[PDB]
RNA sequence: GCUGGGAUGUUGGCUUAGAAGCAGCCAUCAUUUAAAGAGUGCGUAACAGCUCACCAGC
């Protein structure tokens, strides 16, 4: 069973997967128009899916919810995290905001509550060098 | 001491060919919890895997 996170409508590179899980078993063309494909309703983000190889070399994978950090870059329009978080603040994001991306994720967050899903969030971008306003 | 658990965002941000708890820098929050560190050490190219913290039963 092997893990990683796919930009939405594209795959079969040699660097990013090929190579990856290319070398448990699985066979990329089968993957990449597969994942390319039920990554078409959510294009241009960036979503980690769940790939798991049966003894066969067969496959199947569950496609989640793109990461908090991801979608948190997003959000405060910026391109990466800071390189001290918390020492230096690359962007901000609206309380609204992280309302929005917990909601978003929330199909793959464990609060029983939305407030415990924003305080999760929050948890990310505290560690990003992105504010909340 | 023994057995079982040790979970979710998440491979935290940066860096890097990679850097996924464990080269390095920054941060070290939040959730679900009986409990479980953004992780004690081993380990991998990076994962994996083993181990410790912590909790539970005996
Ligand atoms: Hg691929
Ligand atoms: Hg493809
Ligand atoms: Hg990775
Ligand atoms: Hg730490
Ligand atoms: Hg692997
Ligand atoms: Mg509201
Ligand atoms: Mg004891
Ligand atoms: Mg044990
Ligand atoms: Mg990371
Ligand atoms: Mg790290
Ligand atoms: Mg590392
Ligand atoms: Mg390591
Ligand atoms: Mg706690
Ligand atoms: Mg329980
Ligand atoms: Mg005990």
């Amino acid at each position: 069973q092997i893990k990683l996170q796919l930009p939405a409508g594209k795959a079969t590179p040699a660097p990013p997967v090929g190579p990856a899980l290319g070398q448990h078993g699985v066979n990329i063309m089968e993957f990449c128009k597969r994942f390319n494909a039920e990554t078409a309703d959510k294009a241009g983000m960036i979503l980690p899916v769940v790939i798991t190889v049966y003894e066969d070399k067969s496959f199947t994978f569950i496609i989640k919810t793109p990461p908090a950090s991801f979608l948190l870059k997003k959000a405060a329009g910026i391109e990466k995290g800071s390189s001290e978080p918390k020492r230096k603040i690359v962007g901000k994001v609206t309380r609204k905001q992280i309302e929005e991306i917990a909601k978003t994720k929330m199909p793959d967050l464990n609060a029983n509550s939305l407030e415990a899903a924003m305080k999760i969030i929050e948890g990310t971008a505290k560690s990003m060098g992105i504010e909340v306003v």
